[PDB]
């Protein structure tokens, strides 16, 4: 089997993209936020606090004729932005682009934190992260992905984002139409539940490249790139008035600026962001102060391919006994 699902920025900064998801029977239809950074699938629900629900489409289990409570489990997540959700779970059959899993475990949110809460886009997430980090208790619950695996015609599924522009998440499958040359392929430890990989180093604009050992996470639902401050610092000193805000909480730019690329390593192949893609815009509306997409990862404790960089490229997450990531350009 295989699975083609179009992903959707959910503003005009490429903040999210949502990914229409089919839940129950008949299907209800949710937009989710794919995240290769956690590992649960949950959603808002007719469950969750009245006054948490702004807009978002819910979940109702009690519609759906292959929804059964999962007796007992209750799940709880901590996001690395500070958000949070919580709540109880139901097994049900989920179908993504075609792709149809019975029995997954759509964990129905009662509680959502307020940056939930004010995103009426995004109905809630699916985790592609390793089902080692789920949260659900007391019986750990498997991703999407891994109750998928056996069925896929092969154990992947890849990423395309789009800038400013809608993508492609695929399953079972490597759309070689969708990439140009070939795609480089790199270990991937799972000690920590992540796709975490080892990126080979960096150039800033049309500098020399860097060979330096970075180690990693490719995060769908993380917007930003977080790399190390020293790498972080050489790139914004090539633009004239950046500077870090403590007030802003990172590095800011003007807007009059134009920026230079970033590549980094993905073994001896090399991806390239585009400056545009580093742009986020205004701090405030009306602001002359722009917002980086290069931001450090000190105090976060992990560096973050996030989609600033992986939208710049065909990403293939390979779920094989041994992991591996893949990167082409496109
Ligand atoms: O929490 C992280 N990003 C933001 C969340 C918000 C909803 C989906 O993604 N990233 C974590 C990955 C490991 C360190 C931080
Ligand atoms: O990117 C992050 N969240 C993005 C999602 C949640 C709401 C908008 O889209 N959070 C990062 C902050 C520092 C590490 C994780």
């Amino acid at each position: 089997s295989t699975g083609s699902a179009t992903t959707t920025p959910i503003d005009s900064l490429d903040d999210a993209y949502i990914t229409p998801v089919q839940i129950g029977t008949p299907a209800q239809t949710l937009n989710l936020d794919f995240d290769t950074g956690s590992s649960d699938l949950w959603v808002f629900s007719s469950e969750t606090t009245a006054s948490e629900v702004d807009g978002q489409t819910i979940y109702t289990p009690s519609k759906s004729t292959t929804a059964k409570l999962l007796s007992g489990a209750t799940w709880s997540i901590s996001y690395g932005d500070g958000s949070s959700s919580s709540g109880d779970v139901y097994t049900d059959t989920v179908s993504v682009g075609g792709l149809t899993v019975t029995g997954q475990a759509v964990e129905s949110a009662k509680k959502v934190s307020s940056s939930f809460t004010e995103d009426s886009t995004i109905d809630g997430l699916l985790g592609l992260a390793f089902s080692t980090l789920n949260t659900v208790s007391p019986t750990q619950q498997k991703t999407f992905f891994d109750n998928a695996k056996a069925s896929l015609d092969s154990p992947v599924f890849t990423a395309d984002l789009g800038y400013h522009a809608p993508g492609t998440y695929n399953f079972g499958f490597i759309d070689t139409t969708a990439y140009t040359g070939s795609i480089t392929y790199t270990a991937v430890s799972t000690k920590q539940g992540f796709w975490e990989w080892t990126s080979t180093g960096y150039a800033v604009g049309s500098g020399t490249f860097k060979s330096t050992s970075i180690d990693g996470i490719a995060d769908t639902g993380t917007t930003l790139l977080y790399l190390p401050a020293t790498v972080v610092s050489a790139y914004w000193a090539q633009v004239s008035g950046a500077k870090s805000s403590s007030s802003v909480g990172g590095y800011v730019f003007p807007c009059s600026a134009t920026l230079p690329s970033f590549t980094f390593g993905v073994g001896s192949a090399r991806i390239v962001i585009p400056g545009d893609y580093i742009d986020f815009g205004p701090i405030s509306t009306g602001s002359s102060s722009c917002f980086g997409g290069i931001q450090s990862s000190a105090g976060i404790g992990i560096n973050i391919f996030g989609d600033v960089a992986l939208k710049a490229a065909f990403v293939v997450f390979n779920g094989a006994t041994t992991p591996t990531l893949g990167f082409a350009s496109k």
